[PDB]
């Protein structure tokens, strides 16, 4: 067991192992987050003291839920566990959990706001995202919100996904990003969704890089929906048959109906490759958008396709989602997660 030190850094007391040094606040309704410089590795680090991880069952089982998430992903394209650690010495006195990452400079959004790019940038960028989710989706993982300030990416252009989904009423209504790049179908409780929700989010995210615009900024639900649905047409009666809600569907039935529109008129001056992927990612039937595998092997990205390094991950047992239990014992669970973390090479 490693010697600990506490300290006192905006108004939260920090007891962290004597590895990591020079403790700076760098942002906080999750946990709070230090960046740090790890004396071990060399490399800096993010620090999360999760807020209050068990002070609910809801709340256990989702601490619970993070670290099996995190202890699982191992791919240079999706953020890992560096090292996660708890100053308790048992499970008796055991309360506060920290989380250790690499530490994460600029997102997407400093990316697309100011600065040139390349059809070759938007490629490499989009291959990258594809080259994760197909890791995340073998696992039967699904991301959830995936978004440009959720994609980490360095001075080389290289990115990783990270912040899984694991949102409220509030943080969805009105004008903001956060609903700007969920699929129809989960936005509107339509039906129960697949791992194709991810696959629509890329599609907004690629279409952002290669206009410098959101395609589909809406003001509320129901103004986005319309944008949607002028760029890709009303549904058809095979969809209409699969969405759940008898409300949903009369609602979409009282919309006049609308072709797809042509998207070498909308993407004006783009690859015609980029625009052909396009058109295959925001398809309205989640059946029938294509996977992150199928997307790979598609000509656009030639240049760095590479079946023998896109690799899938080891199986994911979620069989605990489905489990009801006490607070102390999601909270026993977790320490036992905590225990036997062993850390990368
Ligand atoms: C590339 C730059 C982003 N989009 C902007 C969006 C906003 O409303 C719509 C949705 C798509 C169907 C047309 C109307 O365009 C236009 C071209
Ligand atoms: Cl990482
Ligand atoms: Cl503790
Ligand atoms: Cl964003
Ligand atoms: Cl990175
Ligand atoms: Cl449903
Ligand atoms: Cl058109
Ligand atoms: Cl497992
Ligand atoms: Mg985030």
């Amino acid at each position: 067991r490693p010697t600990f030190y506490r300290q006192e850094l905006n108004k939260t007391i920090w007891e962290v192992p004597e590895r990591y040094q020079n403790l700076s606040p760098v942002g906080s309704a999750y946990g709070s987050v230090c960046a740090a410089f790890d004396t071990k590795t060399g490399h800096r680090v993010a620090v999360k003291k999760l807020s209050r991880p068990f002070q609910s069952i809801i709340h256990a089982k989702r601490t619970y839920r993070e670290l099996r998430l995190l202890k699982h992903m191992k791919h240079e394209n999706v953020i890992g566990l560096l090292d996660v650690f708890t100053p308790a010495r048992s499970l008796e006195e055991f309360n506060d959990v920290y989380l250790v990452t690499h530490l994460m400079g600029a997102d997407l959004n400093n990316i697309v706001k100011c600065q040139k790019l390349t059809d070759d940038h938007v490629q490499f960028l989009i291959y990258q995202i594809l080259r994760g989710l197909k890791y995340i989706h073998s696992a039967d993982i699904i991301h959830r919100d995936l978004k440009p300030s959720n994609l980490a990416v360095n001075e080389d252009c290289e990115l990783k996904i990270l912040d899984f989904g694991l949102h409220t009423d509030d943080e969805m209504t009105g004008y903001v990003a956060t609903r700007w790049y969920r699929a129809p179908e989960i936005m509107l409780n339509w039906m129960h969704y697949n791992q194709t929700v991810d696959i629509w989010s890329v599609g907004c995210i690629m279409a952002e890089l290669l206009t410098g615009r959101t395609l589909f900024p809406g003001t509320d639900h129901i103004d986005q929906l319309k944008l949607i649905l002028r760029l890709v047409g009303t549904p058809g009666a095979e969809l209409l048959k699969k969405i759940s809600s008898e409300s949903a569907r009369n609602y979409i039935q009282s919309l006049a109906q609308m072709p797809k529109m042509n998207f070498a008129n909308v993407f004006i001056g783009a690859n015609p490759l980029a625009v052909d992927l396009l058109e295959k990612m925001l398809v309205l039937d989640s059946d029938k958008r294509i996977t992150a595998a199928q997307a790979l092997a598609h000509a656009y990205f030639a240049q760095y396709h590479d079946p023998d390094d896109e690799p899938v991950a080891d199986p994911y047992d979620q069989s605990f989602e489905s489990r009801d239990l006490l607070i102390d014992e999601w909270k026993s669970l977790t320490y036992d997660e905590v225990i036997s973390f062993v850390p990368p090479p």
